[PDB]
């Protein structure tokens, strides 16, 4: 009612909104650290060891105990490239056949695949599956092997959830790699792509949930990588129309762009 | 005087809580990221049978994710060794368990923790007894005792002898009971995964270098023991001061941040 009341209004608001924005940033950016520590661990002990000491029962264990390490990260999972003259081959050695997402049925002929050989038992239903079957999943690996740098999609509906989330992908390379890699280099020396599942449906709604004043706060989080077309990442809705604030987000990828947006119930 | 005492006031408070704020984050990622390498341990040299890992191995990927570990000059796996094993340990390594402060070969003693995987930023700790250190020593003894994270008073580090507090992560071997007793837990102890921060150095660079470091003097205290303040950052010095909280993660020691004006 009062007017220095309503000034106070907002500045909590200000603050609140912030707050949310600086734990779902940090809470990101922690995962992406350790996701990045999960694409050297594969170099390392599957690829660089001879023998490998990574196997399906070895990622999943070690994945599952650092779970706590990947906040909002509901999974993650292995997926090497394999070139179409390779297929008969390795699937003969792993002894199943490359599947499509859609349906998990055998994939048909493709210039190459991304395979899940490796997943955190949360996310077993990958296993097998070609992550380049599905468009989102695709267009991250391309852009990952060619950046050489972490990379998220656009948010989109989870395989098996349904839920509303983003993908997260590092490349891993071979030793081959030359020092200040091209493009065309990178690309050739591309041994695989470690994924990651942001949840953000599920697990964003429950860092907020748990948060002091939820209920008096409506929370919205968008895509705006591209202008004209902003895209809802989180959130739904009743609110109040006549004040809002906007706070800050990077999600480390130079690619995307993203925002926060608060308002109050009423 | 007089309203700029208020502001000259709000900004010492602001300029002291980044900085405990930033030196508290950088801190606890180092400790998580410490704790992802006792974990890997575990699996790798423990669960999986033979071992999975090795020196190479370690020195690699420990090399690879040094970003993982801002505040840290270099982290190492000391394994439990009890006497009547050390003729075995040291004939499966071919070298012997050596003292901490001469690097002579270790008197007996009923068990020892040797180093047998380092980054190759600390290569000088392996084969040494970590345990002929009493700051080590009890930092090992807390950290399977209690089963979680532990740090030492501040003390000159090896080598470097700069200034500094080691963090150590119990590893347990499978045969570990769930809810178990202190007793349980040093009898199923398998190693110490631990990790130098080197606060004079490390601490320096990262708050040495922030816009307006040239107005306030900063100083990080270990407070553990009211009584027996001790210094981890800054000078040896005994009116308007600011405290900055400070947790570092473990129970058993308490810190804090104290920011002044030089005039
Ligand atoms: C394995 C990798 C990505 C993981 N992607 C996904 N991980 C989990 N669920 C999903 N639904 C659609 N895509 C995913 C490699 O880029
Ligand atoms: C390997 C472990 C401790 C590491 N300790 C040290 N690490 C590096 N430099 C030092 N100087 C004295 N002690 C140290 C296990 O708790």
């Amino acid at each position: 009612m009062d007017d220095a009341n309503k000034i106070r209004r907002e500045e909590v608001l200000v603050s609140m909104c912030d707050q949310r924005a600086r734990m779902l940033q940090d809470q990101f950016s922690v995962s992406v650290n350790h996701v990045h520590a999960l694409a050297i661990l594969v170099s390392t002990f599957h690829y660089h060891k001879n023998p490998s000491a990574i196997d399906q029962e070895t990622f999943a264990e070690y994945t599952a105990r650092t779970a706590f390490e990947r906040p909002l990260l509901s999974g993650v999972a292995y997926a090497e490239k394999v070139v179409n003259f390779e297929r008969e081959m390795f699937e003969r050695q792993h002894n199943w056949v490359i599947k499509t997402m859609d349906r998990g049925e055998p994939s048909p002929v493709r210039d190459e695949y991304a395979p899940v050989i490796f997943s955190q038992d949360s996310v077993s239903y990958l296993e097998s599956l070609d992550m380049m079957s599905g468009e989102e999943d695709r267009e991250n690996i391309l852009r990952a092997r060619e950046t050489g740098k972490a990379v998220l999609t656009s948010p989109f509906r989870l395989l098996e959830t349904h839920h509303l989330g983003v993908v997260l992908t590092f490349p891993v390379y071979k030793s081959s790699l030359p020092e200040n890699p091209t493009v065309e280099e990178r690309i050739a020396a591309t041994a695989g792509y470690l994924g990651g599942a942001f949840d953000v449906e599920s697990l964003v709604e429950n860092l907020l949930g748990q948060l002091a004043g939820n209920q008096a706060i409506v929370v919205h989080v968008y895509d705006i990588t591209n202008a004209s077309d902003p895209l809802v990442m989180y959130g739904n809705e009743e609110a109040d129309r006549s004040l809002s604030h906007e706070s800050k987000l990077d999600f480390g990828d130079p690619f995307r762009k993203h925002k926060m947006i608060c308002r109050y119930h009423q």
